[PDB]
């Protein structure tokens, strides 16, 4: 007739600002882990203990990461609770699926996708009091995925999903966040004044206007559920606030390190052209040939550039060339980055360290070395 805290066994505690490691097992496996005057919870739900005792747990749940709570109360009212994580690893041959990056944020009435393994098997998907009849496995030049159409009736919220096969076996698919809100998920942190700015999110086809540094934009280059292109207003270099409102009138939300907000910090930068033209580069040319390298941006220019600036070299291929390789170097040909074998056009970007800037002055300036390509544009921001 007293007050307890640590009954056997020994449980580990949190290292950072994130929950305890705890149990890690398999899809088939079972979760097995004061006096007698002295409950189990999964993702915030009261559950039965496998056995008869309120200390001996036997639990076989579907694959995925879970939130376990061992909140035990005595006859009087002594308060000692344990909160931790329980990880259930699926079987190799089982239809696995985890989140790779933001595809789990889904919208009602719309398509969605799952990246994993064996999803070719998934005849149906289960999302909280619903059965998804049409799961289509789509074939890609990149990672393959399984497409599904989120039902209209589904209200907002976090849901655990199921992957049911032919027989009906039902396997472990992790967490899915459902939203109708116009939520900007990426590429808002940084923007360039007067150039196109392409922002990606979820219900962006409903964004009516976006406001950066007070300046409002209502006209958009492209607009759909996933993405939106606009022209970042003519703002001085600096950190601004971006807000936005829907066709309806609600505030456009902003996901950032999983923290949803109503305001976004945008870092506006201005892109200064250091050179334009169509300069071919071939190290096979003789020494002294203007086209052995690209070095038309004098040293004095590179001295000007402040540490952290972002150099971009717009390159274009020479179709007749047997190979296309390039590299950003000093005048002494010291590489500032790795060599690059490429086959199509593109833009090479490089943040310029104070060291890189020093090497530039120490070593005869900046060069664009390589074979079979054209330097078309060099810019800084």
């Amino acid at each position: 007739n007293d007050d307890p805290h640590i009954l056997a066994p020994v449980f580990p505690d949190r290292t950072n600002g994130q929950l305890a490691t705890f149990a890690n097992i398999s899809r088939d496996a079972n979760l097995s882990i004061p006096k007698d005057y002295t409950t189990w919870f999964i993702d915030g739900q009261e559950v039965e203990s496998g056995t008869d005792s309120d200390k001996e747990i036997n639990r076989s749940l579907k694959a995925g990461t879970y939130n376990l709570k061992i909140e035990v109360e005595t006859v009087k009212g002594k308060k000692t609770s344990r909160e931790g994580l329980v990880v259930v690893n699926p079987l190799a041959d089982d239809p696995q699926s985890k989140e790779v990056a933001f595809e789990r944020i889904v919208s009602p009435g719309k398509t969605a996708r799952l990246y994993g393994s064996n999803l070719q098997n998934v005849t149906a998907i289960l999302l909280g009091g619903n059965t998804i009849t049409d799961p289509t496995y789509v074939e890609s030049a990149d990672e393959n995925y399984l497409e599904y159409t989120i039902p209209t009736g589904v209200s907002e919220g976090d849901y655990r999903i199921v992957l049911q096969d032919a027989d009906g076996n039902q396997y472990g698919a992790d967490m899915v966040k459902v939203t109708n809100a116009s939520l900007v998920i990426s590429g808002a942190n940084r923007a360039t004044a007067n150039v196109d700015w392409t922002i990606s999110g979820i219900n962006l086809e409903n964004i009516a206007s976006l406001t950066i540094g007070g300046q409002t934009v209502s006209q958009f280059s492209n607009q759909s559920s996933t993405e939106i292109t606009l022209t970042c207003p003519d703002l001085s270099d600096g950190s601004y606030t971006m807000t936005g409102k829907t066709r309806s009138g609600e505030a456009v939300q902003f996901l950032n390190d999983n923290i949803t907000t109503t305001e976004q910090t945008v870092t506006v930068s201005t892109e200064i052209t250091l050179w334009s033209g169509h300069h071919y580069v071939s190290w096979d040319k003789p020494d002294g040939d203007p086209n052995k390298t690209f070095g038309l941006i004098p040293m004095d220019v590179f001295a000007g550039i402040t540490a952290g600036s972002t150099l971009k070299v717009v390159y274009s291929i020479e179709p007749t060339a047997e190979y296309h390789k390039m590299q950003l170097a000093t005048g002494y040909w010291t590489g500032l980055a790795s060599e690059m074998e490429f086959t199509e056009n593109g833009e090479y970007t490089l943040i310029l360290t104070q060291d890189m800037l020093n090497k530039i002055q120490a070593e005869a300036g900046f060069l664009c070395v390589g074979h079979g390509y054209y330097v078309d544009l060099v810019t800084v921001k």
